[PDB]
RNA sequence: GGAGGGAG
RNA sequence: CUCCCUCC
């Protein structure tokens, strides 16, 4: 009937703000979460280097804490004030038929199908872990002060010894350096939203 | 159950 | 840690 948790002013905010994006420009989508329970969404265009990055907190804590270990390093204090709803908003304005590109393309369509969008096109670049990570610690450099939301030491198998330490998923730092790779190297980026718009500013209270 | 990949 | 895909 609605769009929930977002009051009109900012949705409309919102809408004005997404209008900023071309249709039909080469446009970059990777998250950190499960489909079905996201924590990290970026968007990102190469042409304008305009993308849109914002955050949601799990429903499902315990899947998160594994997830975080082995992937993003996400701290879910720092997720304490983001706007609810914002994704399946910012889902909803995403331009009728659009053409996204990805990697790994099947958390992507599980999501967009789960927000009614069967309507966008997926190109998934289909390349290998080696490959799309190639440019991640030029992206990181270049790129750094764009994310200072992972803060978890990230581990992987270590075939002699078990763990051995990396740099995590950023959806962000991925999108940027997936274009990078299939691109050969470096595009100044923008973000299409207000950080006001993507975290509330938490005021001091009294507890009750 | 194995072989390889990919994702968080 | 956990999910997905392909193959036998
Ligand atoms: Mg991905
Ligand atoms: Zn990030």
């Amino acid at each position: 009937g609605f769009t929930a948790g977002l009051t009109y002013s900012q949705l409309m905010t919102l809408k004005d703000a997404m209008l900023q994006l071309d249709p039909n420009a080469k446009t970059w989508m990777d998250i950190a979460g499960r489909p079905e329970d996201p924590v990290e969404i970026a968007l990102y265009q190469p042409s304008s280097g305009c993308y849109i990055h914002f955050f949601r907190e799990p429903t499902d804590l315990k899947q998160f804490k594994q997830d975080a270990k082995y992937s993003h390093g996400i701290d879910v204090t720092d997720l304490f004030a983001t706007q609810p709803g914002l994704t399946s908003a910012v889902i909803d304005a995403l331009p009728r038929n659009m053409v996204i590109t990805c990697q790994g393309s099947d958390d992507i369509r599980k999501l967009l199908e789960s927000q009614g969008r069967k309507d966008i096109k997926l190109i998934d670049i289909a390349l290998s872990k080696t490959d799309s990570r190639k440019y991640e610690n030029a992206v990181w450099d270049q790129y750094k002060d764009l994310c200072h939301m992972h803060t978890g030491v990230v581990v992987e198998k270590k075939k002699r010894g078990g763990k051995e330490e990396i740099t995590p998923h950023c959806a962000l730092m991925d999108c940027i350096m997936f274009d990078a790779a299939v691109s050969g190297g470096l595009n100044v980026l923008r973000a299409v939203l207000p950080r006001d718009m993507v975290f509330r500013t938490s005021t001091p209270r009294v507890v009750l």
